[PDB]
């Protein structure tokens, strides 16, 4: 009836979501997420051709939640475009840290799903997806320094990279060793030990 | 005889071949016994299972840092920091272009599951981190001491932050290497991160 669709697919993410934790992507096949998901076995076919198409969309919905910040860091009207980043990763973390399925889903993508010359569209679906978030990251440091809340002469891709590899790289810290990384008593400092990267340092200047 | 040193050195480069081309999920030590053209025997005299071989490629990266990290973690060393600095350098330079290094880099990083099917993999990268960030934190301490990074640093975040950015860069370089002159811009790359943590207010006390 149309939202039988709608809910049998999001019942195969959210049982995709339960295998992929436990066992890994490797290992995990399509029927074994059906069988888990108590849907019919030929239903996740319907809903997803690989398992890949299956990993991606687990990544895709990492977006939904930040898409309104992240759209308006973008957005050359926005008047606070670092202002908006900056919310934009407290959000992030605090949704890493409080929300499971977010948790799991990155513990999946960052610890449990293998790049196989076997499965290629896993690490090409990789590719593309941290390209995206380059050119998102790039442009909102782009409305920052336009906005004079950067250096002037801040290089825009580098700061980005810089960026998305210190969030990265704490989130799978934080997701490896909790009791290390207060990542939720301390946000500001975290989102701001890098916001303080980005306007502060020479090197990331051209 | 010691000829097993060397049966050792072809199962464990025959596993970096095998986990890097198909994981190590899937990668059985009789599949790396086939390929390292020994006998089951022989490779599971040597290794009793693959977290023991992955354990064994994982402990393998430390040793051409060693003098260099032990050299920052010196309190009688004058430049702790330089040392770091040149320390990184090297990590980022052997990445680059060691095989071997981005190899196991890129089986650690992409190819390698934390299944507590397997949990001593997790259990190990665990290990290796909290050693890891005691030996960073031990840089910076010092250096802070020689007057080379604020005196109201806190130390174990500037160390979490350091470690952080560099995990987070090798990652991405692993991923998308035409979009990180890892090895022409490595002094920029090296030194964004230094930048950090000696002029970022917010990795202060």
């Amino acid at each position: 009836t149309k939202e039988e669709a709608q809910e049998t697919r999001a019942q195969i993410i959210e049982a995709a979501e339960r295998a992929f934790y436990k066992r890994g992507v490797a290992r995990t096949t399509l029927a074994d997420i059906a069988e888990l998901a108590g849907v019919t076995r030929g239903a996740i076919y319907w809903h997803f051709n690989n398992k890949a198409e299956l990993v991606q969309a687990l990544l895709d919905s990492l977006a939904e939640t930040h898409d309104h910040l992240a759209r308006a860091s973008e957005s050359e009207d926005e008047v606070d475009p670092l202002g908006c980043m900056r919310k934009l990763l407290l959000q992030v973390f605090n949704e890493l840290v409080l929300d499971a399925r977010t948790r799991r889903i990155n513990e999946i993508l960052h610890h449990k799903c293998e790049f196989t010359d076997d499965m290629c569209e896993i690490r090409q679906q990789r590719q593309s997806a941290v390209l995206d978030c380059h050119k998102g990251i790039t442009l909102a440091l782009a409305n920052a320094v336009r906005r004079g809340q950067l250096p002037g002469e801040l290089d825009a891709e580098r700061a980005a990279v810089a960026m998305f590899a210190y969030v990265d790289g704490l989130i799978r810290r934080w997701l490896l060793l909790p009791d290390s990384v207060d990542l939720l008593g301390d946000v500001e400092k975290w989102v701001d030990t890098g916001l303080d990267m980005l306007r502060l340092s020479p090197a990331l200047r051209k």
